[PDB]
């Protein structure tokens, strides 16, 4: 209940590094990378392009291991 997870606030492209106005947090289920993670996922790439609203999962961020 109420953990919040990082949801994308724009499309992320491919291999495009995280910036903070890409993220944003909600309590969505199931539940993502924890929204806490913000500072740490910054400069970090995804190795998919994640559509507007999607909940960003560890297997989507390139070097993620939390």
């Amino acid at each position: 209940a109420n953990q919040a997870s990082v949801v994308a606030n724009q499309l992320i492209p491919i291999n495009t590094a995280l910036n903070l106005v890409m993220m944003r947090s909600e309590v969505v289920t199931p539940v993502g990378i924890p929204a806490e993670d913000i500072p740490r996922l910054v400069s970090m790439q995804v190795n998919r392009a994640v559509p507007l609203g999607t909940t960003l999962m560890p297997d989507m961020v390139k070097g993620y291991a939390a």
